[PDB]
């Protein structure tokens, strides 16, 4: 299969000290998550558990992420890469690392973030709504990117959004992990209906532009209200719906590019399929939400070949986003 590389912070990594992506060799400081009283259950990732709580020594409200299972190098990972995107824009800010002083179970502290789930929220969204959001979605994405790091779980799941202050804060970075050139990367990351054709067709050199597929998938689901936007019901499953979408040549062109030998087993289901309009998903119910811009650039970022995606900052200077940069500027 032929190579690829990152567009755009493709050699970040090599530019910063080794201490900066060698998290390996990270050693996190764990204090008492006995100045934390849990308060309230707020939900769950694949290996953590996630309460609200109190910081005893000053009444502050904060979130207490519990790792469970525990693997130690995966927790180092975490750990680094929330440190070097501290104070990034809109990144979920790591405040504390601690442990149960009986069990020794690791937790991440974080700022708290009083999320709207984003079921009954994305009933209410606006088409300026959806604007605004992805723009600071993109900003997160912009700065991880540009530290070098990719998410490779985006989803609503993983937005918190406080609708009331109308702030956001991209969370879980359990998955992420560092850019660095012509590396080979594990495709068994993000949620199945988020997955970039890459993960589906085993192709292991990827990089950011993973995220921005992700990141077309919801907007994807925002704009027409089919949530998620691809369904899959199984990994095969899920490339022949995005296939029933953008078509299947393209498709075949993309494999074509990057050699990529497709599963047979695909031969049985994917059939043949021509790009559909982006206007064919437009009906009453989602009308107001869909716009000539924002169909677009979800061309642009919703591409088989990962290369051509548009990058964060591209995605960011969009005309979808001129409502929103010219009412914050
Ligand atoms: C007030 C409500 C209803 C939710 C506020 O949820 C917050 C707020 C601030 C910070 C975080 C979370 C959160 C995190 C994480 C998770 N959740 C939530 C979605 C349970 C779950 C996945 C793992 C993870 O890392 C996390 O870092
Ligand atoms: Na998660």
């Amino acid at each position: 299969a032929a190579g690829s590389r990152a567009r755009v912070y493709a050699e970040v990594n090599s530019l910063r000290s080794r201490e900066y992506w060698d998290y390996e060799a990270h050693v996190p400081s764990w204090g008492n998550q006995d100045d934390y009283q849990l308060v309230r259950k707020l939900g769950r990732g694949k290996y953590s558990e996630v309460f609200e709580a109190i910081n005893i020594t000053n009444n502050e409200r904060v979130v207490v992420k519990i790792l469970k299972p525990v693997k130690k190098k995966k927790i180092k990972r975490e750990v680094k890469i929330l440190e070097n995107l501290r104070g990034g824009t809109n990144i979920i800010k790591l405040i504390d690392t601690v442990k149960d002083p009986v069990s020794k179970t690791p937790a991440l502290v974080f700022e708290y973030i009083n999320n709207t789930d984003f079921k009954q929220l994305y009933q209410i969204l606006t088409d300026f709504d959806i604007r605004f959001y992805m723009y600071e979605l993109l900003k997160a994405l912009d700065y991880c990117h540009s530290k070098g790091i990719m998410h490779r779980d985006v989803k609503p799941h993983n937005v918190m959004i406080d609708h009331q202050q109308k702030k956001l804060r991209l969370i879980d970075w359990g998955l992420a992990e560092f850019y660095h050139p012509a590396q080979e990367y594990n495709v068994r990351v993000a949620s199945r209906y988020f997955k970039g054709p890459e993960l589906l067709v085993d192709y292991q050199m990827y990089d950011y532009s993973l995220d921005m597929w992700s990141l077309g998938c919801m907007l994807a689901s925002m704009i027409f209200r089919r949530e998620p936007f691809f369904h899959g019901q199984d990994n095969y499953d899920q490339l022949v719906r995005i296939a029933k979408v953008l078509g299947t040549e393209e498709l075949y062109g993309y494999l074509k590019k990057y050699h990529i030998d497709l599963d047979p087993h695909f031969n049985d289901i994917l059939g043949q399929h021509s790009r559909k309009r982006w206007e064919n998903f437009i009906h009453s119910e989602n009308r107001h939400l869909v716009s000539p811009e924002a169909l677009d650039l979800l061309d642009k970022l919703l591409r088989y070949d990962h290369q051509q995606r548009l990058t964060a900052k591209e995605a960011m200077e969009h005309p979808y986003f001129y409502p929103v940069v010219k009412e914050q500027s």
